């Protein structure tokens, strides 16, 4: 019997896992990456998904779709959709009060529902798993934010059905993270678990109370617009100014130069989580001028200080809403690729007065890890 898979369908990245050989296995893609961008590109000759899609975003911005999760299960007139649209390079249209992303594909103008774009991302995650398993996958557990309403959950489930998956269950992301650390097995009474999730585009704080396998969301807080994207932007602004000092030229109006710089900034940012410095070398960034420079971890922290600190207020709010004090929290769980930033970990630990942070499972893989566990449980 084929194994069921656990899929973390994130706003910016997705992750797939499977419980086999008595353990959870986070599956790497064709490029050897354990997480895949939630991107879909349409060109004159093909449809690109994942790495291939995000990799050519600078070349084809109007037809490279991302952030489908922000549109999924929402109406076109929804204030959130109306606001989000203003920031995207791709077109969003109204189809019976339902948003649809409109792009050019093979010379023709096509429009797709958010669930259709997400089904493409899910199909890629499903194939990533099938390539590893050696056989076709039919069952899966897909995760969603705790705040997702009935429409958003239905649309997410529909995205899975379109991808050819029997959605065993749609479970909350913070709950999946808890399951990953075995916190669902809570012996002798209630335990409060705080999930600190800082991803690529959103920041979520969830406080759960686990009473013998039964979860209850005590409080949620955060910022749906705060994420790694913001830290990359801080680095972009910094280097744009540095290019001005060193070349007396402003590249801010050249969309391709800014996008390429952003890409290099995200890469340098990731390196800074493991090293105290990172070199940034871009070939022909602007008018044949190469941009070979570097940046220290301290400099990066200074550029993002306010944003890092801002993550503590939602923690304070959540504790206040759950009517609990710091000491009443039994476990702190890190989720999201951005929690890999040392400064972010320091702020949370210091706020919790030296408490241990559950971070043994790669933060950007914890939700998929928990989904894989749950999928296995549901399969028996
Ligand atoms: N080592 C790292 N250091 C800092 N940020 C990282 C690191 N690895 C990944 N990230 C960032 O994590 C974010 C994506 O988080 P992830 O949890 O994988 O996706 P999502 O938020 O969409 O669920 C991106 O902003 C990415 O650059
Ligand atoms: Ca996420
Ligand atoms: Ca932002
Ligand atoms: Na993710
Ligand atoms: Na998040």
């Amino acid at each position: 019997k084929a194994a069921a898979i656990g899929i973390d369908l994130g706003t910016t990245y997705s992750c797939i896992g499977v419980f086999q050989h008595g353990k959870v296995e986070i599956i790497a893609n064709d490029q050897g990456n354990r997480t895949t961008p939630s991107y879909v590109a349409f060109t004159d000759t093909e449809r690109l998904i994942g790495d291939a899609a995000k990799n050519q975003v600078a070349l084809n911005p109007q037809n490279t779709v991302f952030d489908a999760k922000r549109l999924i299960g929402r109406k076109f007139g929804d204030p959130v959709v109306q606001s989000d649209m203003k920031h995207w390079p791709f077109q969003v249209i109204n189809d019976g009060d339902k948003p649809k992303v409109q792009v050019s594909y093979k010379g023709e103008t096509k429009a797709f529902y958010p669930e259709e774009i997400s089904s493409m991302v899910l199909t890629k995650m499903k194939e990533i798993a099938e390539a590893y398993l050696g056989y076709p996958v039919t069952n899966a557990v897909i995760t969603v934010p705790a705040y997702f309403n009935d429409s958003q959950r239905q649309a997410t489930k529909d995205a899975g059905v379109i991808a050819g998956l029997n959605v065993l269950r749609i479970i909350n992301e913070p709950t999946a993270a808890a399951i990953a650390y075995g916190l669902d097995r809570t012996g002798k009474g209630e335990r409060n678990v705080l999930i600190f999730d800082l991803g690529g585009g959103t920041f979520d704080v969830s406080i759960l109370t686990i009473d013998d396998g039964i979860f209850e969301v005590k409080a949620t807080a955060g910022d749906t617009h705060l994420g790694g994207e913001d830290f990359d932007n801080r680095l972009v602004n910094h280097f744009v100014e540095e290019f001005k000092r060193k070349h007396k030229k402003d590249i801010s109006q050249n969309k391709r130069a800014v996008r390429r710089l952003r890409t290099a900034c995200e890469r340098a940012k990731r390196t800074l989580s493991s090293s105290t410095q990172a070199s940034l070398e871009i070939d022909s960034l602007f008018e044949g001028i190469d941009f070979y420079t570097s940046i220290t971890r301290a400099r990066f922290e200074e550029l993002c200080s306010d944003l890092f600190r801002s993550t503590l207020e939602p923690v304070e709010k959540a504790l206040r809403d759950a009517k609990l004090d710091k000491a009443q929290i039994h476990d702190l769980v890190l989720v999201g690729g951005s929690t890999r930033i040392p400064k972010v970990q320091k702020l949370l630990q210091d706020f919790f007065n030296g408490r241990d942070l559950n971070k043994s499972i790669n933060p950007d893989e914890a939700v998929a890890y928990g989904a894989a566990v749950q999928a296995a449980i549901l399969m028996g």
